[PDB]
């Protein structure tokens, strides 16, 4: 449920585009991020994803205040994340990040994805662009309600599972350690044929041998050979404890 009246919301500034993302206030008190509809995408599916997001509670997942239904275009009322999009945050603060900080960001994404794995929810589009940065560099997973991030089962047979999101997490891990670099920067059919041949993303300078090894385990051809998010969480924690 959670229905918000349009008069309660106050639009301040446009902060994102795709629909549009606006910085605003709810009841003239709380800082909120308002996601308005474009056109493309169904109005019911946009609300169906919001109902799923409001039922999943984890400190590493973005929380929703409510939904505006009365006036069209309809909108989602999200909590405001101070530093915004992860991919953009990595590019702006490039060269200022330490290896420990970048690994800490990957552990935050893996925490939220381990919760979704147990709750049997497939993300379908896990990327650095769909991750948000809050206060004290805390990373939260969004849009949990593009073949570069897709696994061989997805771009050829459209088989979605928890192991296909593991492949996406491997590509996400590459974006973090490369400090916001575009993966396979190359057309869709060019990369889809490159992956099957045996070509993967190169080793980033900031990432270590143990970090890149975990990325390749996520990049395994067979879904069964890839480790689960629950296992990956403990493997990433072992690197942070030692080096
Ligand atoms: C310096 C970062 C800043 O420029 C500050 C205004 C910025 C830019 C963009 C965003 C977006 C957010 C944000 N907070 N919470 C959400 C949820 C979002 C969302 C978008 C699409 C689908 C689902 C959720 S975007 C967002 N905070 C920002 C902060």
């Amino acid at each position: 449920g959670s229905v918000i009246d349009p008069s309660e919301l106050t639009f301040v500034q446009e902060i994102g585009s795709g629909g549009l993302v606006h910085l605003g206030y709810w009841l003239n008190k709380d800082k909120v991020a308002i996601k308005t509809i474009r056109g493309a995408m169904s109005e019911e599916d946009f609300i169906e994803e919001a109902e799923v997001m409001m039922k999943l509670s984890h400190p590493k997942l973005v929380q929703l205040y409510g939904v505006c239904l009365e006036q069209a275009p309809i909108c989602l009322v999200f909590e405001f994340m101070e530093h915004g999009c992860l991919s953009d945050y990595l590019r702006t603060q490039r060269g200022l990040f330490a290896a420990e900080t970048l690994l800490g960001m990957c552990l935050d994404v893996c925490e939220g994805m381990a919760y979704l794995e147990e709750a049997c929810v497939i993300h379908r589009d896990l990327a650095a662009r769909n991750c948000l940065v809050g206060e004290n560099q805390v990373i939260k997973v969004s849009d949990f309600g593009p073949v570069k991030w897709a696994s061989p089962e997805v771009f050829s047979f459209s088989r979605y599972s928890s192991k296909s999101d593991v492949w996406s997490f491997g590509v996400l891990m590459w974006e973090v350690f490369s400090e916001g670099k575009i993966p396979y920067e190359r057309s869709n059919s060019e990369v889809v044929e490159d992956i099957s041949t045996g070509f993967r993303l190169y080793k980033p300078r900031l990432a270590s041998t143990h970090v890149y090894q975990i990325m390749n385990h996520c990049w395994k051809e067979r879904p069964e050979d890839r480790p689960a998010f629950s296992r990956l969480l403990r493997q990433l924690a072992e690197i942070a404890e030692s080096g």
